[PDB]
C-alpha cells in the first residue's frame, strides 16, 4: 500500500513521452494496494464544490499543467460518485444538490432534500457516521474552514429540517420541530454541544453568543454553555497548540472567527469579458488574514495528535470550505488558494496514513461546482479572468451559469480518491451514500 | 475477469441504503481485474466531448439518476486523465486542446498544438500506435460517427501540419509542406488510403470525389485511388451486413454520408433563459436519419467480426463523434443521443472482451466540454433548456461558455475507465500521452 510517491510529467512536454505521469505498469503497485484488513481510523477530507474542473484548475494554476498535487493526486484508488439529492415533495431525484443534502448523504446513508440535515425526506432523524463512531468508543473530529453550523459540519452533529438554523433565533422561526422550547433536540450549535465529538475546530463563533430559550442552559449563552459542560475553548493559533489532550471529559471546541475562516490568498472578482478587458491576475497572499488564524494543514495535524490517543481508533472530518464559497463568489484566486489549503491538510493525513498503516484517508467533494477552464480568447456571457499559471502561461476561468451574483452548483458525478483498507469500495462508479456504508465497514459498525 | 454486471441504485432511493450502488466490499473484485498478461487486442472507444457532465446528463435522462449504463458505466478500473496541448510558438501548456492535439496525444504519446494531426510541435511526423500493431503483424480497424477527416480519425492513419487539410483541394493551400504535389506525403484523405487499415467506417465521402494532383494515381478521384488499389467500398447497412472478410488484400473502406453521420435523437437548441420561458422538452426520435444508416454500435459488431479473425490480434479506434459536435451545438437531445449511442457499441465491446479473455477495452474523451446540469430554477447567461427524465423530474442544461454559434471545450481533468489485461495504468491521475505508452505496451510494440 504506496502512496503515488510522485505523478507529475517525467520530462519535456514537446518531447515523446515526456508529458506522462508513469515511469512504469501499475498492475503490481496496485495488487499491493487493495488490503481488505480493518481500518483503525479513517480521515475523509471534503472538498467543498471542488469537483474535476476546480481540481484541474488549481493544479494548473499553482503546479502547472504537467504538475502534481502531493496530497490531492497522490491517492491511488480513484472513482467518480453521484451525489444527487431529492426533492422533499415528490422523492425523486433533485440533480443540483447542495451541501446539507450531499453531506447528509455521506454522513447518515440517506438520501434527502436539499437544505436537510440528518434528517429523510420524511423529517426523521438518522444517526451519523460521528455518532456511530463514538457509540462504539472512537474518538471523533470534526475539523472546517467555515463556519461550524455549515452545512458540512452541521450534518455530522445536527439533525435539523433546514440547515439555516444555526442557532435559537432562527431555529425557533424555521425548524419549530426542531426548536428546544417546542420539545425539539435544537438547533445546529445545541445539538454540536450535544454531540460531544472530542475535537471540533472550525469558525462560527457568532452564533455561540446566541442564549438558550429553554432547557437545562436557559438564559446562559452558549460559550457559556460549552464552558458549563467542560469544553476547552481555544481562539487561535498559539492556544490550539498548547491544548495537550481533547476527550470525552475535556472536549476541545476551537472557534476561529465570527463567521467563515479568511482564505488565504486575494485576487480581483471575475468579470463580463473580463479575460478581453483585463491584464492577466497573479494571485497574492490575503494581506488581510491575520497570522494567528490557524490553516487547515495546522487544524488536521493537532486533530491527528489528540484522536489517534484512542487505541480502539478515531473518525475524522476535515473539510477545505471555501473553494465553493468562493466559486460561488466567482474569484479564482480564492477558489485556487483553498484548493492548495486543501492540498496541505490531505498531505498531512495520507503522511499520518503512510506511518500507522491502518488508517483509510478519502478525498472527495460534496457536488460539483461553476468554474470552467476555457481557451484564453473566449468571448463568453458569464463572468471571466485571465491568470498567470506556474507554466508562465494564460488560463482563462469562466463562471456561466448564474445572473445572480452566486455562481451556482453544477449536477456532474466527480472524483472520490482513497487510499488504505477498504479504498477498492471507492472505484468505479458508487454513490454519496456507498460512502456512508464503506465507512461502516470499514471500522466495523 | 469481471465487469461490473450492475450498479444502479440498489432499491427505494428514498430509503436507507437505498441509493447505493455497491452490495459488498469490492477488494476481492478488483483484485480479479488485475492482470500484467499482454493483450492480444485492443478496443479503444471515444466519446468526442464526453466529460463527466456529459456521461451524468446523459444517465439522468436516460437511465435516470440511479441508472447505469451497461457498457459506459461497466468498466471496472477508473481514473482522471489530462489532456492538455501546447502553444506551438512556445512549448507551454495551452490548456484547452482540441480534438487534433488530443487525438494525437493518444494516438503517438507526443503532445502537439491544436489542430496538428501526428505531427509535434516542431511539423515532424510520429508514428502512431494504428501504423504501430499494423507493422507489428495485427489486424487494424477504424471506426467514427463523423467524417473520416475529423481529427479523432485522422490522427490514427495522417500527419499533417493543420487539421483542415482534408483533401488536396485544402493541403496544398493551408498545407503546402505535406501537399503531394511539393513533395509531402499527401492530405488526409491520401494518407488514409496509404495507411491501409483493415476496417476503415465512418463518414466524410464527399472528399473521395477530389481529384489527385500529382503521384500514382494522379487525375483519377481519390474514390476510383480506393478502388484501383483494391479497396471494398460500402455505402449502407446492406452493403456493410454483406462483407465476409477484411485484410490487406480486400481492406474495406465504409463511406456512410457525405459529411458526419446523422445523430439519432432529435431537440430544439438550448436558448437564453430556456428552461424559465419554454417547455420541458423530450427527446424523440431523429426523422433525418435513414434506417439504412448503419449505428455504431453496427459499425463496431462488423470490424470485430472482421479484425478477430487475425490469429495475431488487432487493434480498433471508435469514435462517438456527435457528443461534442452537438454539445458545440447546445443540444441536450443531440448530446445525450450520441451518447447513448456510444454505450451500444461500448458494450458490443465488453461483450466481446468478456468472451475472448485477453481483449484491453478503453473508454474516455478526447476532452471536457461545455454543457452543466444544473438547478431547476437556474437564470444563466447563457443557453438551457429542461429536460422529462425517465425518472419524472426536470433536469436543466447549460451552456454559459461561448458567445458565437459554437459552444467551447474545457480543460476539466475527465473520466477515464477500462477493462482486461494492463487495465490498472488507467487508475490514480494519468496523461493523454500515457494512454498511448499503455496501449503499446499492452500489445508489446
Ligand atoms: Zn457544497
Ligand atoms: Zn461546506
Ligand atoms: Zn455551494
Ligand atoms: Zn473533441
Ligand atoms: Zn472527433
Ligand atoms: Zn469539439
Amino acid at each position: 500500500m504506496p502512496v503515488l510517491e510522485n505523478r507529475a510529467a517525467q520530462g519535456d512536454i514537446t518531447a515523446p513521452g515526456g508529458a506522462r505521469r508513469l515511469t512504469g505498469d501499475q498492475t503490481a503497485a496496485l495488487r499491493d494496494s487493495l488490503s481488505d484488513k480493518p481500518a483503525k481510523n479513517i480521515i475523509l477530507l471534503i472538498g467543498d464544490g471542488m469537483g474535476d474542473s476546480e481540481i484541474t484548475a488549481a493544479r494548473n494554476y499553482a503546479e502547472g499543467a504537467g504538475g502534481f498535487f502531493k496530497g490531492i493526486d497522490a491517492l491511488p484508488l480513484t472513482g467518480q460518485y453521484t451525489h444527487y439529492a431529492l426533492n422533499k415533495k415528490t422523492g425523486k431525484p433533485d440533480y443540483v444538490t447542495d451541501g446539507a443534502a450531499s453531506a447528509t448523504a455521506w454522513s447518515t446513508g440517506v438520501k434527502t432534500y436539499n437544505g436537510a440535515l440528518g434528517v429523510d425526506i420524511h423529517e426523521k432523524d438518522h444517526p451519523t457516521i460521528l455518532e456511530m463512531a463514538k457509540a462504539a468508543g472512537l474518538a471523533t473530529g470534526n475539523v472546517s474552514t467555515a463556519e461550524l453550523q455549515d452545512a458540512t459540519p452541521a450534518a455530522l452533529v445536527a439533525h435539523v429540517t433546514s440547515s439555516k438554523c444555526y442557532g435559537p433565533s432562527a431555529t425557533s422561526e424555521k425548524c419549530p420541530g426542531n426548536a428546544l422550547e417546542k420539545g425539539g433536540k435544537g438547533s445546529i450549535t445545541e445539538q454540536l454541544l450535544n454531540a460531544r465529538a472530542d475535537v471540533t475546530l472550525g469558525g462560527g463563533a457568532k452564533t455561540f453568543a446566541e442564549t438558550a430559550t429553554a432547557g437545562e442552559w436557559q438564559g446562559k449563552t452558549l460559550r457559556e454553555q460549552a464552558q458549563a459542560r467542560g469544553y476547552q475553548l481555544v481562539s487561535d493559533a498559539a492556544s490550539l497548540n498548547s491544548v495537550t489532550e481533547a476527550n470525552q471529559q475535556k472536549p476541545l471546541l476551537g472557534l476561529f472567527a465570527d463567521g467563515n475562516m479568511p482564505v488565504r490568498w486575494l485576487g480581483p472578482k471575475a468579470t463580463y469579458h473580463g479575460n478581453i478587458d483585463k491584464p492577466a491576475v497573479t494571485c497574492t497572499p490575503n494581506p488581510q488574514r491575520n497570522d494567528s488564524v490557524p490553516t487547515l494543514a495546522q487544524m488536521t495535524d493537532k486533530a491527528i495528535e489528540l484522536l489517534s490517543k484512542n487505541e480502539k481508533g478515531f473518525f475524522l472530518q476535515v473539510e477545505g470550505a471555501s473553494i465553493d464559497k468562493q466559486d460561488h463568489a466567482a474569484n479564482p484566486c480564492g477558489q485556487i488558494g483553498e484548493t492548495v489549503d486543501l492540498d496541505e491538510a490531505v498531505q498531512r493525513a495520507l503522511e499520518f496514513a503512510k506511518k500507522e498503516g491502518n488508517t483509510l484517508v478519502i478525498v472527495t467533494a460534496d457536488h460539483a461546482h461553476a468554474s470552467q477552464i476555457v481557451a484564453p480568447d473566449t468571448k463568453a456571457p458569464g463572468l471571466t479572468q485571465a491568470l498567470n499559471t506556474k507554466d508562465g502561461a494564460v488560463m482563462v476561468m469562466s463562471y456561466g451559469n448564474s445572473e445572480e451574483d452566486s455562481q451556482e452548483h453544477t449536477g456532474s458525478q466527480l472524483r472520490i480518491a482513497a487510499y488504505g483498507p477498504h479504498a477498492a469500495n471507492v472505484v468505479g462508479l458508487t454513490d454519496q451514500t456507498d460512502l456512508f456504508y464503506t465507512m461502516k465497514a470499514a471500522l466495523g459498525l
